[PDB]
């Protein structure tokens, strides 16, 4: 079985990244024992979260798209084995490559994120975690959606999935329905995409991050009152400002991701056409 990675041959090299419950490591699968084996990215949990990882593995095993990270297999306790992309995420790549990545490349990356996301939605799934940290860089010409840790299936003939465990949520990327009722629609991922586009256009600058910008708008002195204050700001019609050097035509497309009601938001296909017209 080419998708079965034996524990004895999966050699840990170094850490790539870490979250609250999981971590990704660079390993080499070396059955020959001479360091000629293929490098792979391995996701595992820190010592039920085990059940969630098993559902995440089965989602990725069945996704096939040029802008979705490639599933390679499993190591059985279970580890998810995937292709290794040495450039890492946009969050680490963009601050180090501003000279190479111009506006034309930023908009092509935006089209690619939209294509991967439209494919996920056609498979009846809602991501719930679309942010620059979850987009990997294949090359200066290609990006891939690189994590599916919070992904849920939407029931047939239903418009949304309700999440009970909303602990450690990326609130500054969440649409009003997610914050107010814990409801996740395909239109909620469109809202998240608008915030990821803002990150891409600022080259993931820490000082102008969505969290930093919203906290200036609401006040960084609230604590447990932060989310209510965020909801009030959005209900008032306030939104993230236009990124520096971002043309108005691009900002207007970003604004279409942030219509208050999910049913009024632009689709991923409408965004692709919008960006393709600006690229011509
Ligand atoms: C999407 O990334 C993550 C997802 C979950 C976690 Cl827990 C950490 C990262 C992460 N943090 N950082 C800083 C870098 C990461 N990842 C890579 O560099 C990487 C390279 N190839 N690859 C393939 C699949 C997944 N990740 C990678």
């Amino acid at each position: 079985d080419p998708t079965h990675f034996e524990k004895r041959f999966l050699k840990r090299i170094r850490d790539l990244g870490e979250g609250h419950f999981g971590k990704v490591e660079l390993c080499r699968y070396d059955p020959e024992g001479d360091n000629t084996g293929e490098q792979v990215a391995v996701k595992s949990l820190k010592p039920n979260h085990i059940a969630d990882l098993k559902k995440e593995i089965e989602i990725l095993r069945n996704l096939y798209h040029e802008n979705i990270v490639k599933y390679k297999g499993i190591c059985t306790g279970i580890k998810l084995i995937m292709e290794f992309l040495p450039s890492g995420s946009l969050k680490e790549y963009l601050p180090k490559n501003k000279n190479k990545i111009n506006l034309k490349q930023q908009l092509k990356y935006a089209v690619q994120i939209c294509k991967g996301m439209d494919y996920l939605g056609s498979r009846q799934y809602v991501h719930r975690d679309l942010a620059a940290r979850n987009v990997l860089v294949e090359s200066e010409h290609q990006v891939k959606i690189g994590d599916f840790g919070l992904t849920k299936a939407i029931e047939t003939d239903k418009e949304y999935y309700t999440v009970k465990d909303d602990r450690d949520s990326p609130v500054f990327w969440y649409a009003p329905e997610c914050l107010m009722q814990s409801k996740f629609y395909i239109a909620s991922d469109v809202w998240s995409f608008g915030v990821t586009l803002h990150e891409l256009l600022t080259y993931c600058d820490s000082d102008s991050s969505p969290m930093a910008l919203f906290l200036k708008m609401i006040g960084p002195t609230h604590g447990q009152m932060t989310v209510t204050r965020l909801v009030n700001t959005l209900k008032e019609g306030k939104r993230l400002p236009c990124p520096p050097n971002c043309p108005d035509e691009v900002y207007q497309l970003m604004r279409k991701c942030w219509e208050f009601q999910p049913s009024n938001r632009t689709s991923f296909q409408n965004l692709i056409e919008g960006f393709e017209a600006l690229l011509k």
